[PDB]
Parts: structure tokens; C-alpha cells; sequence
């Protein structure tokens, strides 16, 4: 029973209705940056005793913070901006939240309704702009539609395949007085009628049946299983099938397990790709068959009966036609298939040890390797130190690049929603703000941003947010003085011809530039720079033990390459297993 | 006669065609940030000996740099980004370039054509997103369309009412081989048929006739006159009409002149608004009748015969119906009206000294004032020092806020394209990157960014660009520790209730935060912080005399208010002439 700060018959500003609409949705943290077209909302936010605002230093940081808030908690992330330039600074976060299916609700202020379409001051058609990069969006044309639109926005952003929903609110609506009707029925008939139903035992038993007829099965787990953590583990006990995870599904099934194949795909392990390439049953649970995972579709799992479970009926048969398909929640499919596998325990000769010991051969012949030159810090080793020193129980956000792949390969995430990384859109500068949101959603957790010198500087202004809000965000900066991932593609396919990939100062090429420590200093954040591999363990330990924020500039040799690598559009018979720019 | 780096019969990559297409357009500076979907363009850029790339640290900085490059030179500004997140980071710059009519050409890489529409890696429909915030955009579907599309893009971006044109180039097109045909005819029939013709003497003489019948005329000069600098001055000699300029048209007619009324509008001078409010002839040359200038349209110049000249037929009669109108280049209209005013010199009793001395009364009764408390640096005075110490011949870019208005009121720009500021979209963080572009377009000019502690930090990462590229960008930071413009609206209309407008550290509220000097230090830029008004003159002098970049942190009392102020939707009878949050 909600307790409003206003009488049920007392007229209140539309902005006070909007904030109360968030309170009734369980919202307790928003990332709002004020502006003229949204001051009424910001005023109403201060009147709320249950909603906290984390003021960012850039709206792109605000939306990415709402993402990290959402990815690390399963709750929807809420960011607020003003009209015009404030709204356009959310675009990257919206497109990023859509491609990775992150529950997000963005509220932008808008010019008064009479001004819309007149090219007014700070007036951009943010609805017309974001329609293709949002799950849905709204334009509030009357103050009485606020309670319904907010309820539809949160429902749409969190139900089914989650995504971002934008709600444009004109300024006059925020100022208008009304008595909100909190029991309007959501005008979503066509959406709920197509919401997936619990899976039929007809399909579920044919899958269990296909598991027993199979001899080389592989699990293809992705971002759809982030809530099916326990159900996936219990399903693996009853079958013993190896688990190849995607960059989004990392943590669903523990990486430190002997049945885990870690990540598959372009920069996935040689053995996980092998298991898929020579399998007869592919259990694709909560994946979207990305080109970063399949490459050439005709060659992807070209000997396997593909069983695809997905809550989005559009993704089923989108890029690869499966044998069996189940439109629905993969959580329920596992629950149903687990009951079928217990009551048929002794009836099913379930033992794939012949298949697993074939993989464990490839597992120990082509494992994740890294060279260690002299005392230069290998970035892969630095992350493996962070894994050990944090017991693998630390929330990890990343930017985009080599340091993003090494953060995925060389860290053993034990639970989902511990790994926050931009996968679909792959947006640099995601790490630092996502660490801000995750730290606010999980105040008593170790939150570490494994950023790169390129991605880190893009939203470096959010260091002020970390200090002001007093958040224990640890920044493990893998400084290679380059845009390494673009540099690696230059070494491989363009004869190492550098085309604007060096981020330091060419006048003093042997000086680390910029001095990231002074960035932390400007925002009153303790910092340190480690250079020799011997000092690396003590440095990371200091970063963890030092309370509050901390930036650790970890210098790395820039010629390192992320391995293995399947060239885009290739097959498993092209996986590059060694090589770097030396 | 262009000299290609390739034989006329030699097949070359589509990317090499794209770069050559820029070379043939006179391009010599681009702002490209590399990514996987645009590496082919970046490789072709290095092969070019005539095109320089200024690598930004954020694509939003890259597009804003292309803006400042364009606004300070009249040339088109060219920025390049990769697919997905690189393109979405250009959105604010595109919408900003559209609202201010800035000639700009943005080139974004895109996924291969066979991949478009499959939700591929780093694939966003950047064409579908930017269609409403660009003058036009393209999607290159064949390598042979490159020479034509680039020519149409530059023509559309620079002709008529200038604007931004986006060209999305898929990756396979960049790699495909072809012999470009550099003499394709542009498929723009409907555009050129409606391109305005030189103005008829029928309209021009009726305007000159209406000038002689008028007794209280006012010039309403805006961003449309940035190229009519000399023609406007010669027109003022022949009539003696006062010149009220807009935030965009600042510099067209010198602010230090006795006939100049400086800026009109919301934060425009009390006398310039008075001249418009009690005029019988309003010569609106190159303006779009913004709400930030008119407020209540019925009350705006409600006693004047409105003569509107504009190269965009849509803006004529859009918000205020004029008596006489001329669709065409205001430059030619001035040239024609100047000839009519010379051959009719003695025939026309042109003397408005009765009208001017009525304004010079209001001019000296309600001038631009500022209080000076103790030794605290008044921001208005700091800018007036920069005016004196640079002789008013320095290129000035700004962020958005109070420091933006004071940079407009208290600086006397003597030529147009000396004042770079986001007016239509009013996008914070515009100052620092625009100073980067203007410094590259005008290497031997004094370029000074008058940024605010909020706007400056949003794109603070571009300090690395300034150092690496060795640009003499001076940063005159007006640090008030607040989002002052939003703070002022809180003091006035919300009883000084702070709603997330303080940018410093609340734990140490009397400490300047962040330490902007350390931001400059991280990027190897000399810095200094002035606090007392006595030291202010020597500090600014040091900033100017010190070669290379320089950041001057100018601390100011935060309770200052920009005055005068006409409330949004009000009239001249509501102009607030004094008051601040004390
Ligand atoms: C530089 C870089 C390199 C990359 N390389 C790789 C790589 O080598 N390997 C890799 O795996 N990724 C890689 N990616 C990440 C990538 O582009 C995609 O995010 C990833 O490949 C696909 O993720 P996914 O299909 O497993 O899950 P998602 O992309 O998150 O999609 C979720 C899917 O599950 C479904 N779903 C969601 N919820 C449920 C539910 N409750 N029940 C049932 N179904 C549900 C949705 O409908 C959707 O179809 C890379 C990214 C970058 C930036
Ligand atoms: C915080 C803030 C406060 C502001 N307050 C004010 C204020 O008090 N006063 C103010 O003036 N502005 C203010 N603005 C700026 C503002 O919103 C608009 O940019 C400005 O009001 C309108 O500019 P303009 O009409 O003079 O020219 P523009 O907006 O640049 O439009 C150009 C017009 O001229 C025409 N044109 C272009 N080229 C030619 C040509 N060659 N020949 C003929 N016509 C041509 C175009 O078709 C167009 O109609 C403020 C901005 C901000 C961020
Ligand atoms: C910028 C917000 O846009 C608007 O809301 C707006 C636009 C056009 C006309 C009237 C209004 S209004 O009267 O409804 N409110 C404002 O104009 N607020 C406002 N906010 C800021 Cl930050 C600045 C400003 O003018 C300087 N004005
Ligand atoms: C990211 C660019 O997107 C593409 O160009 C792309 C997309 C899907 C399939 C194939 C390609 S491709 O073969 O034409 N080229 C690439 O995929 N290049 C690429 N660039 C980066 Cl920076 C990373 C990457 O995979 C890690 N791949
Ligand atoms: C905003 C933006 N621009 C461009 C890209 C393209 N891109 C770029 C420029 C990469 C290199 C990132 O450099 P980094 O320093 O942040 O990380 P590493 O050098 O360790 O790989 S990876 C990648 O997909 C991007 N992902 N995001
Ligand atoms: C990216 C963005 N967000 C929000 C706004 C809204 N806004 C904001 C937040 C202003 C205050 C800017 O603070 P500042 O420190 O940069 O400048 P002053 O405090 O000197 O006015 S002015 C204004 O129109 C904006 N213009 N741009
Ligand atoms: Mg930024
Ligand atoms: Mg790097
Ligand atoms: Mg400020």
C-alpha cells in the first residue's frame, strides 16, 4: 500500500505526478542532469524522500550509469535529461541498451506543446530520432496520461526481451495541475496478446529426447540466462553437457568449472569453438546467433541439431534455422526440462564423458595463453591477479577493446550480473559510468572498472561524480597508449600501418600521455601507476584495500594481440592461435 | 586542374575514392576517430598528402571541432566516425549544426551492405536516426555513387541555408575497387529549381522607399549576415539605422560602434529591445525570429512594418507575418539597396538622428552593468579584460550558460566568424572542441575558449587533443562551482531551492572542485588560477603571452545573475533590470 506525499484529492504539478509514478514503480535511484526543460522534474525529485539522484557530469555518463545500474541488479535503470542537447547525449546509451536488451527508462524534458515543431529553443524531435534505437517511446500530450505512460514504459522496458523506453515530457505538462488516476488500464493489447506463454511439455520432452540421442552436445548460453543462474546449473548436473557462454552470458555458468568452455566466438577459446564445430546437438539458450559468434553461418555448427530457446519470436530463425524451437522464458524451459530429467534419471543413459574428455583434450592443447616479456606487465596477468585478489566476487565493468576481451577471458565470474560490458553496440566509455551505477545498486560490493586509455578518457569527467557521490569505484586502467583493438587490426590486415591509433604525445613518444593519475588527482581520487610485473600484485592489493575510489594506471606493452581470433566472415578452420605486432 | 595520386584508368579502393573526393572539394582538415567499420577510410587518409586528420578523444569532440572549424572560416567542417557507437556520438553535433545552419559534412562508416538490417555488430540505422536533425543524409549503396554523393553532400551542406549532411558508407564499399567518374551530374533537380534567384529591384526599391517614410527604423541582424560584413556596414552609412544583432549575428556590425545596439532578446540589452519595441520599420536581415528574441510574438515589434530577408523561404512568415519579404541572399539585397541609396542620396532625406538620440538616451540610462564585490572577480569584468588585452581581435568560443551570455555582452567583436557559440541547440561542451577547430582553421589567430566549469568538464578529454596537436588554445574558465544558468532560474522562479546545480564537492564545499588545473596538468598544458580582481589582468596577460595551450581558472562568485532578462513568453514591459541571489 503506497503512501503518497499528497492528498488523494489534492491537485499537484505534473512533475510531482511523474516522480510519484516512479516511486510507485519501486524506483529509488535516478541519474538526472538538470536543464531548463526539466527543472520542474528536478524540483519534484528533491521533494521525494525515497528517490536518490546521482548527478553525472555528462548525460552519456548518466545513461551509461543507468545501464550499469540495470545490468548489475536486473532492475530497470532510470536516467533523466533536458530537451535538445541533453536528450541527444542519451542516444548512444539508448542504442546500447537496445542491442544488449537492458531494461532502461529514459525521461527527457521537452519544450511546451504549443512550441513543438517550430524549431524552438533547444527543441529536437527526440522521439523521431530514437524510434529506431528504442524498444518503444512516448510523447506525453496530456498530464493525465503520465501515470499510464510511466506504467507502460516500465512494463515494456522490463517484460519480455527487455529494452530502453523513452518518455518525452513537455514543460507545460510538468507544470500543469491534476489529480493522478493510478488505476488506468495500460493500452497494450497487441503486446500482451503476443507475450510468450509457459512452454509446453510437448517441445520440452522432444528436447530431452534429443539429448539422449545425441553424443556430442554443447550448451550455447547467452545473455538470456542472466536470471536462470540456478536453473542452468541444475540442468547441467542432469546432463553433464559442456557450457559455452557468450560475452553477454558470462557468469551464468561459472568459468572456473571443469564443464565450462568459457567464451566462444571471434575472440573465444579454441576449445569452445571446437565443441560447437563438431557437435550433434546445439542447445542455444538465450542467444541471438551473433556474427561475432558464428562468422560464416553455413559453417557454424554445420553438424548439430539446433535447439533454440528465446523469449523473442523474431530471433528464432533469424540467422540460423533451428530444428526445434521454444518461444518463451528460458528459465521455465530449464525448470520443465529439469523435472523431466529427474523422473527419467535412470531411464536415460546420460553420460557424455566420451564427449567431454574429447574436449578436455582440446582444452589442454589450446588453452588461453599469454607471453610475459621481461618485467613488462602482461595485461592478461594483471586481470588474473585481480581475479585472485578479489576471489572472483567483484563486479567488473569494461570499456571496449583488447582490455574488454582480456577482462572476459582471464576472469572467472561465478554469478551473472557480475560482468558489465557493452557487447551489441560496443560503446567506448561505458566502463567508468557503468561502475558508478553498479556501485550505487550494490553499495557493499567490489566494483572495478577495467578501462582502457581510450575508453577511459572518453567519459573521464565522471571521476567527479565518483568522488562527489563517494563511491568505492576501483579503476584498473590497462594503459597501452593505443587504441589497441584497432591497432591489432592494423598489424594483421594493413601491414602495421598506424592510422591514428596512438593516443599519447608524439613529441615525447616514450612518456605516458595523458597522465591519468592527474585526472584522478583533479577529482580528489587517490591514484598510482604500476610498471613492473613484480610490483603488480602489491599495487592491485593497495587499490582494493584503500577505501573509496582508486585509479591504478597499469602500463602494458602495446604490441600485445587478443588471441585467439576468427576473422570476421570466417570459420573455425581459420582461428588464429598466435601472433603479435613484433 | 586536380592532380590525382592514381592513374585515370587504375582501379582503386572505394575508400581511396572517398578521400580523393574530399581532396577535389578543397578539403584539407578532417576530424576522424578510427573504428573497425572505417579503417579503410583512415588508411586512405594517411595516403593523402593534402588532408590532415585531427584525432579527437571523443566523436562529440570531433563533430564540435568540425563546427568550430566551419563557424570560424565559412568553410564546411568535416568529421568522420565509425559505425554504431562512433556514429551515435555525432548526434548532438548534427542537431547543433542544423539549428545554427553550419555547413558540415559527416562521414560515418557502416557494416557491409549484406549485414544491414540484421542487428549486426555495431550496426545502428544512423540514417534513420539523423534524418530529422540533418539537412540531408545518404547511404552509399554502390562504390560508383561515391563521387556524386560527396559532391551533392558538400553542395547541399554549403549552398542556400547551410546545414549538416551525413554520408553513411558501408565497409564493403570502402574495400571495393573502381575507376571513379568525376563528372556525374548531381541528382538534385528539385533543390536547384527552388534555389533563390537574385533579388528583384521591385522589392528592393519598395524597401528603400519604406526606409524614407519611416521615422524609427531598426536593423534586426542575425546569423544570415556573417558573409555580408562589408555590405552591411556600407548599408548602415547610407541610412544611419541602429543595428540590433542576435547571438548568432554578433560581429556582423561592430559592437564598439555608436550605432550598434549590441544584442537584443531574452538576455539582450535594455536599449536594443526598446528600439525594437518602439519602431515603425523592422529590417530583419538574416534572422529566424527566435522565441529567445521575440518572447510573445504579438508583442514583438507590434508597431513596425516588418521587412524580412531570408534565403530560406520557409522562415518567411513562419512565426511573424511581414509586410515585405525577399527570399534570397541578404548579401545581394544589401548590394542592390546600396546602389539605390547612393543614386538617391540627396533625393532621400535620410537622417534618423532624432531616432538615434532617443535610443542613446535609453542607451546611457540602461547600459550593461555589473556589481563588483570586494576583491571577488566579476566574470563580466574578466571578459572585458580579455577584450582589452586582445584588442577585440580574438576568436572566442563558449560553452552554454551565464559565461556564454557574458562572453556575448562584454566582448566587442569587430568581424563576423570571430564569435563561435551554440545558439539554436545550446549544447554544453561546445567551447573546448570548437576552439580546437577554429585554431586549426586560423593557425595565426588568438583562440580563447570562455568555458564554464560544467560545460568545460563535459568534453575535458579534448585537452589531450589540444596538447598532442600543439594548438595555442587559451581556456578562460569562468568557474562559479555551479550550473549557473539553471541556478539563476532556481533563484528567480523556485525560491533558490538548489536541485542538483552545484558541481563541487559537498564534503568540502569551500574547495574548488574539480581542480581544473590538474586536468590541464594531466595533458601537459600550463595552467593557473586567479582569485582576486587585482591579479586578474596580469593572469590573463600571462595566459595570452605564454605560447601554446593555457588554462586560466577564473573563480567567480556564484550568486551572479545574467541581466537583463525577459522571462520566456513575456514582453519588453517585463525586462528584469537588476537582482541576484543574495
Ligand atoms: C570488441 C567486441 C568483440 C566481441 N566478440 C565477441 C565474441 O568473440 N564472443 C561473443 O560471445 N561476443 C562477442 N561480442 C559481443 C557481441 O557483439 C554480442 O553481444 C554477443 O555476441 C551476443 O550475445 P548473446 O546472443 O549471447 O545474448 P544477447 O545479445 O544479450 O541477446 C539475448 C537474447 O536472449 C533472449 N532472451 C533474453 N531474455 C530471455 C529470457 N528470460 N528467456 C529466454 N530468452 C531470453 C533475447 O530475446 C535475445 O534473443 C563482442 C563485442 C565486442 C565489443
Ligand atoms: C542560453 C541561451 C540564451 C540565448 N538567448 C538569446 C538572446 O537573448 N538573444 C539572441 O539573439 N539569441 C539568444 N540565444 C541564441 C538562439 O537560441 C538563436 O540562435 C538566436 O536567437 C536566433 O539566431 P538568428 O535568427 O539571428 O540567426 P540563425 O539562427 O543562425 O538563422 C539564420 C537565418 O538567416 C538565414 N540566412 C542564412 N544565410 C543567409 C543568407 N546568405 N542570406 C539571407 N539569409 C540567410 C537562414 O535561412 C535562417 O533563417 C540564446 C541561446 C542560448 C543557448
Ligand atoms: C530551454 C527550455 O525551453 C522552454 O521551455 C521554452 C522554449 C521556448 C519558449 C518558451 C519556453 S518556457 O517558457 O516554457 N521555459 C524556458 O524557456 N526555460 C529556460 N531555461 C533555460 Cl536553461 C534557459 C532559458 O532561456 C535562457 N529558458
Ligand atoms: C565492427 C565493424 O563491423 C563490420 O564491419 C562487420 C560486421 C559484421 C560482420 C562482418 C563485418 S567485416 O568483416 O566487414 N569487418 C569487421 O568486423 N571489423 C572489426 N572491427 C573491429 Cl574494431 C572489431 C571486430 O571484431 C572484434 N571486427
Ligand atoms: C565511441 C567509440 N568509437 C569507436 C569505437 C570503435 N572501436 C575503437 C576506437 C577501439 C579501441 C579502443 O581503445 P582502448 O584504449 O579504449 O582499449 P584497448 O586499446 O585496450 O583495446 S575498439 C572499437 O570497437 C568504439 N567501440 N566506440
Ligand atoms: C549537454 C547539456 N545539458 C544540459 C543543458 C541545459 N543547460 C545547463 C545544464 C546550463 C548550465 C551550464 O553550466 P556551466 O557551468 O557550463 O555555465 P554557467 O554556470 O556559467 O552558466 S545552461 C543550459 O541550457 C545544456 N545546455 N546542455
Ligand atoms: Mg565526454
Ligand atoms: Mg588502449
Ligand atoms: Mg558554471
Amino acid at each position: 500500500t503506497f503512501i503518497s506525499r499528497f492528498a488523494p484529492d489534492q491537485p499537484r504539478k505534473g512533475a510531482d505526478i511523474l516522480v510519484e509514478a516512479l516511486e510507485r514503480q519501486g524506483v529509488e535511484t535516478v541519474f538526472a542532469y538538470p536543464g531548463g526543460a526539466s527543472m520542474e522534474i528536478h524540483q519534484a525529485l528533491t521533494r521525494s524522500s525515497s528517490i536518490r539522484n546521482v548527478l553525472p557530469r555528462h548525460e552519456q555518463g548518466g545513461v551509461f550509469a543507468a545501464e550499469g545500474y540495470a545490468r548489475s541488479s536486473g532492475k530497470p535503470g532510470i536516467c533523466i535529461a533536458t530537451s535538445g542537447p541533453g536528450a541527444t547525449n542519451l542516444v548512444s546509451g539508448l542504442a546500447d541498451a537496445l542491442l544488449d536488451s537492458v531494461p532502461l527508462v529514459a525521461i527527457t524534458g521537452q519544450v511546451p506543446r504549443r512550441m513543438i515543431g517550430t524549431d524552438a529553443f533547444q527543441e529536437t524531435p527526440i522521439v523521431e530520432v530514437t524510434r529506431s534505437i528504442t524498444k518503444h517511446n512516448y510523447l506525453v500530450m496530456d498530464v493525465e496520461d503520465i501515470p499510464r505512460i510511466i506504467e507502460e514504459a516500465f512494463f515494456l522496458a522490463t517484460s519480455g526481451r527487455p529494452g530502453p523506453v523513452l518518455v518525452d515530457v513537455p514543460k507545460d505538462i510538468q507544470q500543469q495541475l491534476a489529480i493522478p488516476n493510478w488505476e488506468q488500464a495500460m493500452r497494450l493489447p497487441g503486446y500482451m496478446s503476443r507475450m510468450p506463454k509457459p512452454p509446453e511439455d510437448s517441445h520440452l520432452e522432444q528436447i530431452v529426447r534429443l539429448i539422449s540421442e545425441s553424443k556430442k552436445p554443447v550448451l550455447y548460453v547467452g545473455g538470456g540466462c542472466l536470471n536462470s543462474s540456478d536453473e542452468l546449473g541444475r540442468f547441467v548436473e542432469l546432463t553433464g553437457i559442456p557450457v559455452a557462454s557468450t560475452l553477454m552470458g558470462l557468469g551464468s555458468y561459472p568459468c572456473d568449472d571443469e564443464l565450462s568452455l568459457h567464451m566462444l566466438g571471434m575472440h573465444g577459446t579454441v576449445y569452445a569453438n571446437y565443441a560447437v564445430e563438431h557437435s550433434d546437438l546445439l542447445l542455444a539458450f538465450g542467444v541471438r546467433f551473433d556474427d561475432r559468434v558464428t562468422g560464416k553461418l553455413e559453417a557454424f555448427a554445420s553438424r548439430a541439431k539446433i535447439v533454440h530457446i528465446d523469449i523473442d519470436s523474431a530471433e528464432i530463425g533469424k540467422n540460423k534455422t533451428p530444428h526445434v524451437s521454444v518461444c518463451g522464458d528460458v528459465k521455465l524451459a530449464l525448470q520443465g526440462m529439469n523435472k523431466v530429467l529427474e523422473n527419467r534419471a535412470e531411464e536415460l543413459k546420460l553420460d557424455f564423458g566420451v564427449w567431454r574428455n574429447e574436449l578436455n583434450v582440446q582444452k589442454q592443447k589450446f588453452p588461453l595463453s599469454f607471453k610475459t616479456f621481461g618485467e613488462a606487465i602482461p595485461p592478461q596477468y594483471a586481470i588474473k591477479v585481480l581475479d585472485e585478489l578479489t576471489d572472483g566476487k567483484a563486479i567488473i565493468s569494461t570499456g571496449v577493446g583488447q582490455h574488454q576481451m582480456w577482462a572476459a577471458q582471464f576472469y572467472n565470474y561465478k554469478k551473472p550480473r557480475q560482468w558489465l560490458s557493452s557487447g551489441g553496440l560496443g560503446a567506448m566509455g561505458f566502463g567508468l559510468p557503468a561502475a558508478i551505477g553498479a556501485s550505487v545498486a550494490n553499495p557493499d560490493a567490489i566494483v572495478v572498472d577495467i578501462d582502457g586509455d581510450g575508453s577511459f578518457i572518453m567519459n573521464v569527467q565522471e571521476l567527479a561524480t565518483i568522488r562527489v557521490e563517494n563511491l568505492p569505484v576501483k579503476v584498473l586502467l590497462l594503459n597501452n597508449q593505443h587504441l589497441g583493438m584497432v591497432m591489432q587490426l592494423e598489424d594483421r590486415f594493413y601491414k602495421a600501418n598506424r592510422a591514428h591509433t596512438f593516443l599519447g604525445d608524439p613529441a615525447q613518444e616514450d612518456e605516458i600521455f595523458p597522465n591519468m593519475l592527474l585526472f584522478a588527482a583533479a577529482c580528489g581520487i587517490p591514484a598510482a601507476r604500476v610498471t613492473k610485473k613484480a610490483d603488480l600484485r602489491e599495487a592491485i592489493q593497495t587499490m582494493l584495500d584503500t577505501p573509496g575510489p582508486y585509479l591504478l594506471d597499469v602500463i602494458c606493452p602495446h604490441q600485445e594481440h587478443v588471441l585467439p581470433m576468427i576473422p570476421s566472415g570466417g570459420t573455425f578452420n581459420d582461428v588464429i592461435t598466435e601472433g603479435d605486432g613484433r
